[PDB]
């Protein structure tokens, strides 16, 4: 159940591969080609048809001045009206000026992609960087 | 030149390029893989980055079944004996038998791809997904 099989390319396109994973921390070729397919099929499934499905599963990870005044309640606010559902979230206060939070999500692609959107364009929010998973990942 | 080289993929992950490769009207396995290479070779920067010992923050986001026996014990023995510093790590049930579990971390770039690495490994976890800062 996990299987081999051949991939042809020509032999500048593979050593174009080969030289970027030189400087690349992936332990291996095939690792780094197994997990962008998964993320290209991930991202080709968030693509694609119902704006009625509300079954997608993410995680939202941010990082925001939460001593900025407004700015927790108006990511509260955005979420609120997205339409997502926030089924955790775990925050971890590291200084005076930033938190980090991990907001597990559930709707669908459209909904959530604009809820990361939205966020990361906030004043005093650093860092906003959306984890997608599809269901065949896991089902 | 051609030459070929061999990829080992789950076979769910298999079964969703077999299904993909239909959808998009691409010709082979061969073909859709190689035009994925193409489109990542395209970004200048890559997650794994160029790797170094400065301290970054970190979350690891793993789904796993949780009906895996002993399979949270495999994940404790390894955050434990990481040189990371684990600040904490946060469990949901998504179904009746997937886990979600987010893990926020601290350490260099070699251990926080070695954490990952290691508990995409195991048997149950179906995924494993790094995401940096800094
Ligand atoms: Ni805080
Ligand atoms: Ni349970």
């Amino acid at each position: 159940s996990i299987i081999r099989f051949s991939v042809s390319l020509q032999q500048n396109l593979l050593d174009e591969l080969d030289n970027r994973i030189i400087k690349n921390g992936y332990s291996s070729r095939s690792e780094l080609v197994r997990d962008m397919i998964r993320e290209k099929l991930v991202e080709d499934n968030w693509a694609e048809d119902n704006p009625n499905d509300e079954s997608k599963i993410a995680v939202l990870v941010v990082i925001y001045d939460g001593g900025q005044r407004e700015l927790n309640q108006r990511m509260i606010d955005i979420q609120h009206a997205s339409g997502t559902h926030v089924l955790c979230t775990t925050h971890i206060h590291m200084d005076e000026h930033n938190c980090l939070e991990t907001i597990i999500l559930q709707g669908n692609s459209f909904e959530i992609q604009r809820l990361q959107l939205e966020i990361g364009g906030l004043r005093g929010v650093k860092f906003a960087k959306l984890t997608k998973a599809s269901s065949f990942e896991y089902n």
